[PDB]
């Protein structure tokens, strides 16, 4: 069978780094693999333009593979001039550049699977990260170190501990539970969440956590919120000016889940306002980022208050190697036509939600 | 009586918070009670040199109180001219700045107390954050937004998931204990610990430890390794380029605990040249740090792989709170003629070690 992976050259970083899987120099450390079971494998990162590498094969690809850091767009017409595509796998975890909407009206029999599970632990340690950075107000801190400066006065005065600050969670999902699991142990005053469903009354206790019904009452209590919820009609465009004048004043929030939650402009001005102390994450919108887009550049009143990094928390080698062999696994229920996939990585089977 | 307060000049911070009671400004909170006590107090950052205002006022202080964060040197020659010394308060945690033997060695009847407990729970913390940054990969990732860039395989090649790593802490005492306590949730592969005592096996348990008896050994298998220590004869110059030579390969290794734990240029060359990935922490020696201290410059092969600070973690403005707080506890005690100091703040004693 032909298979399109799509990734990002690393150039450079690819040599320096054998556990850089999800790169095209690399190739998820299945190009052997791949050919050994006696298969065609096509590696790029072209993927732009109606006469991109991708597009060549798109016509005779029996299998694509993807990653969210640097998504090939499965459009409507990918779809269409796909005359052989069987299946689509994220080797890592996000589909929201696939037409998953559109396979499955068509009633084609493509099975759409991602690597269920392989991200969360690394962004629920970027959230702990970010969210000690920010109340501890490290980045000003390492900043005078590397400038040859040395004022403790100018760090503590907005400078805190965790212990005991109010932590509100936005999902109570993978992420999110792991995030309160792990704010165990620094004696937060309480941890709260919000989502759609009950966790389940074991692992609500498990971590001390209190529901919350609506969102204003739970970030107005807030001194730290961290956003772990899909992007959906509910959650776009839902931290702007409004519920961001709700917010505890002088709140932390770090999202690292995706760019639209929040609309940009309001998040910016909040911050500089003194709304916010702080804000952080590593996600954006438009993503890559822009280099003129306000959250580059936005700073608190001390010039502060920002850990805004690029969209990598979910590309750690730890991950990468979980989405290499994870996508090692998807290909292998496949080719052998056993179709036993683990039931959670399944996106469509067949077409079929 | 007359109360000498020696602590930093904050200048214009001190204005946009008033919360930062650990400065000459806001004077711990307790400027006014004093004054409503009868009491006169002294404050001043002036502590270096013989006409500076701290020996002005030592020949008729009755207490001194000091802070880690700049620390009067109540030195033998300091307490020989002080002649009506009773009690010396450190308005947070750490007394090395104070000596301890001659006041012991000789009897005199000096009490040293400090705020006991008060830092822990804040520099825990910094080790968890230092840890996290730096297996991360986080300060060239930020970088990289701030100057306007945009290229993920740059960080992501050194960036790791503290999850299933070995981490090791050299001393398990308050710091140490909390700093794994910390850590459990994360999935580590393993904690250890080295000390010159067992934690209790109960203890031990609680956050999956498991004693290593020797340093060499200690350190050869960690991803990991956090100095929570005190400075001591076994420990000034512990890590140095032998020591450093038994770490693994690209370890990462943070100290919060005491600058001359290391040796600061062997720090260096081996984050140079690649036995340690990152290091970091807010401890230097000399401390503060002159400009030029080679773990300011120093950078892994990437350009990264240092997360250092200044000394600060101790004063967070919670930390803060509790030092402010705590003093006040202790000259109350010694005003009312109680002395009912809290066990754990007792140093000496009217010049006398007392059981713990």
């Amino acid at each position: 069978m032909k298979i399109v992976l799509v990734l990002y050259d690393a150039g450079k970083h690819a040599a320096d780094e054998e556990k850089l899987y999800g790169c095209t120099e690399n190739k998820l450390g299945i190009a052997n693999w791949l050919k050994d079971q006696g298969h065609e494998l096509i590696t790029t990162s072209d993927k732009e333009g109606g006469n991109s590498v991708l597009d060549q094969h798109i016509p005779d690809a029996d299998i694509i593979i993807t990653t969210p850091f640097h998504p090939a767009y499965i459009t409507k017409e990918r779809i269409d001039k796909a005359k052989k595509l069987k299946l689509v796998v994220v080797a890592g975890v996000g589909s929201d550049h696939i037409d998953l909407d559109y396979i499955n009206q068509t009633g084609k029999k493509i099975s759409v699977l991602e690597v269920t599970g392989s991200n969360v632990v690394s962004v629920a340690e970027h959230v702990l990260m970010t969210m000690l950075v920010l109340v501890r107000n490290f980045v000003p801190a390492h900043e005078q170190i590397i400038n040859h400066d040395w004022e403790v006065a100018a760090i503590a005065k907005d400078a805190y501990d965790i212990e005991g600050k109010t932590i509100a969670t936005i999902g109570a999902g993978r992420i999110g539970y792991r995030v309160l699991e792990r704010l165990v142990p620094f004696n937060p005053k309480e941890l709260l969440y919000y989502d759609y469903q009950a966790l389940p009354k074991d692992a609500e206790e498990k971590v001390g956590a209190r529901r919350v019904e609506n969102i204003e009452e739970l970030v107005a209590q807030a001194d730290i919120v961290t956003i772990n919820a899909p992007l959906h009609a509910g959650t776009k465009g839902l931290i702007n000016k409004e519920l961001l004048s709700k917010f505890k004043k002088g709140a932390w929030l770090v999202n690292t889940a995706r760019g639209a939650i929040c609309v940009a402009e309001d998040v910016a001005a909040a911050l500089e306002s003194g709304q916010l102390r702080g804000y952080g994450g590593d996600v954006w919108f438009p993503q890559p980022a822009p280099k003129d887009h306000p959250w580059r550049d936005m700073r608190n009143k001390y010039g502060a208050g920002n850990a805004m990094t690029p969209h990598y928390s979910g590309t750690t080698l730890d991950a990468q190697t979980r989405y290499a062999e994870g996508t090692k696994n998807i290909l292998e229920s496949f080719f052998t036509g056993k179709f036993d996939y683990r039931p959670q990585d399944i996106i469509l089977l067949n077409g079929e939600y």
